[PDB]
């Protein structure tokens, strides 16, 4: 299966990890001698090998992670290396644990945390999604690319009413709408060295594109880390919209692109810190009182899995959990703990 040259690059990049002190990587951590032993001469159908999940982490030792999915099928290929690390890195998900089967649950469970706009500026729910039958990043050729474009463009021409939009390809972009897309925030270039060491942006620009609505309320990313990152988000805090936006979006394209999803993981994609839900929701929000006393925010946003992250006292919070959680549960938490953190705000 796998050829002797890859082989011995594969025990390089062990020698290297364990030979690296200031290495912190889960990467380094869980990849023990009888892990790799076990793992080295394993191969996907689609042809992935360990080089093709561990490169990143070899070539940059400072990776919090430290490793990607190269194919759907890596997943199992090489659980004996992604079981440990997704059980750290989600903090308990267990190889015989398993993610919920996909419940968006009741859109009218949502409502607007913030009618009188008093202190939630944005609200974004963002997920990711694989297409079925597609590898991933490390993996695709440019023919791959080029034809998966065609079949997402395909589903983004039918998008309906508030959905419906302009797609940008990467391929042939001009400089002025580049430009555009840059002054709405909406432009993705070419990665990083972690992305880069991974062979996660080969055969650039092909395959890649942009997609939002007439509002800009709604964004894709083709081909960027993921075969599909989608987002919607708007001014003020109706999260009954920007949720109920995104999910129709996502069963349209359903309709005729089957996504990747395993019955333990959930969805797949090209990063292990992102599977199950896929899902992060967010608000911007402008807490006076809290933000003057940021250990009583922490705590009380531990309280709904939320973190807490800075931008004049504003504030990006979001769900942490991706895994072992549905749709509903993690949009709903992120909700809730919003709801709470404003009856917080005003009662103090």
């Amino acid at each position: 299966m796998v050829d002797p040259a890859t082989l011995s690059k594969l025990e390089a990049g062990f020698q290297k990890l364990q030979n690296a002190q200031d290495c912190h990587s889960l990467l380094k951590k869980y990849l023990t001698r009888d892990v790799f032993d076990q793992l080295k001469n394993k191969k996907t159908d689609m042809g992935a090998t360990l080089l093709d999940v561990i490169q990143s982490g070899v070539e940059n030792l400072d990776s919090g992670v430290g490793i990607y999915a190269p194919d759907a099928q890596s997943y199992k290929t090489f659980a004996a290396l992604f079981d440990p690390i997704i059980d750290d890195y989600h903090k308990g998900f267990k190889p015989t644990d398993k993610h919920p089967k996909t419940d968006f649950g009741n859109i009218e469970n949502f409502v607007n945390v913030d009618p009188k706009n008093e202190y939630v500026l944005s609200t974004r729910v963002r997920c990711g999604r694989s297409l079925n039958g597609y590898p991933f990043n490390p993996m695709l050729t440019e023919a791959q690319y080029k034809e998966m474009e065609t079949k997402v463009k395909g589903q983004l021409a039918t998008f309906e009413g508030e959905l419906k939009g302009t797609y940008y390809p990467l391929l042939g972009m001009d400089k002025a709408t580049q430009q555009q897309l840059i002054d709405d925030h909406f432009l993705f270039k070419e990665g990083d060295r972690f992305l880069q060491a991974a062979n996660a942006c080969r055969y650039w620009p092909v395959g890649r594109g942009i997609f939002h609505n007439d509002k800009k309320t709604f964004l894709m990313w083709v081909n960027e880390e993921d075969h599909l990152r989608i987002i919607s988000m708007q001014k003020g805090g109706d999260l009954k919209e920007v949720y109920g936006r995104l999910v129709k979006a996502v069963k349209h394209i359903e309709q005729k692109i089957p996504f990747s999803r395993d019955d333990r993981l959930g969805f797949l994609t090209f990063c292990p810190t992102n599977l199950g839900t896929t899902i992060r929701a967010s608000v911007h929000i402008k807490l006076p009182k809290l933000a003057a006393d940021r250990k009583k925010l922490e705590e009380v946003a531990g309280r709904y899995n939320l973190q807490v992250r800075g931008t004049g006292g504003i504030y990006d919070i979001s769900n942490k959990r991706r895994m072992g959680l549905t749709e509903y549960q993690a949009v709903k938490e992120m909700q809730d703990g919003i709801l709470e953190l404003i009856k917080m705000e005003k009662s103090m």
